[PDB]
DNA sequence: TGTATTTCACACCGCACCTCAGCGCGTTTTTTTTTTTTTT
């Protein structure tokens, strides 16, 4: 399972200072699928973190990653945007044989498409040294923060 | 009898359609002007 617990949310919290709660929202049927997704993985060393927008950047739309941490434990956050939807068993086989880590550690839920910090939260991410995007943005956030004039 | 594994089923919430009429809306030199021919 390991869909998104308190614990994940917790050191999330610590590092981003803002929740998973409100990036995404709620699915406990591990059977309702969605293309777009996001992550947060624990335990991973940089990298296979840089080899993974490496290797995630073939089959989806978009993809965002931002990583930390201080002596205290890595929240590697995805931003994952496939191409053809895939549910979370789906997704979580995916990204449970790219992070060499646990099923514990994976954060699979739909983002949401109404709300503020939904997509501040990866505007803010977007300008990080580390962060690598690929591609246009998913409407989401490309809708909630930008599609603004670009020249007036 | 306990439990993994999944669409229908009422609907959050909506992207975006069509639907009205109250807001914007216009031409005027040339001729005539008294000027000096114009018979006388």
């Amino acid at each position: 399972g390991s869909r998104a617990t308190v614990f994940k949310l917790g050191l999330f919290k610590s590092l981003f200072l803002c929740s998973f709660h409100d990036i995404t929202r709620l699915f406990k049927n591990d059977k309702t699928t969605n293309q777009q997704w996001v992550l947060a993985v624990f335990g991973l060393a940089e990298v296979f973190f840089e080899a993974s927008f490496e290797l995630l950047k073939k089959q989806c739309s978009f993809l965002q990653m931002q990583k930390r941490s201080h002596e205290g434990g890595t929240c590697a956050v995805y931003l994952i945007c496939f191409n053809t939807a895939k549910s979370r068993e789906t997704v979580r086989n995916l990204m449970a044989n790219m992070l060499n880590v646990r099923e514990e550690c994976l954060m699979l839920q739909p983002p949401k498409i109404r709300g503020l910090s939904a997509a501040l939260f990866w505007f803010k991410s977007s300008l990080s040294p580390a962060t690598l995007k690929h591609g246009a943005l998913p409407e989401w956030i490309r809708a909630q923060t930008t599609l603004n004039a670009a020249a007036a």
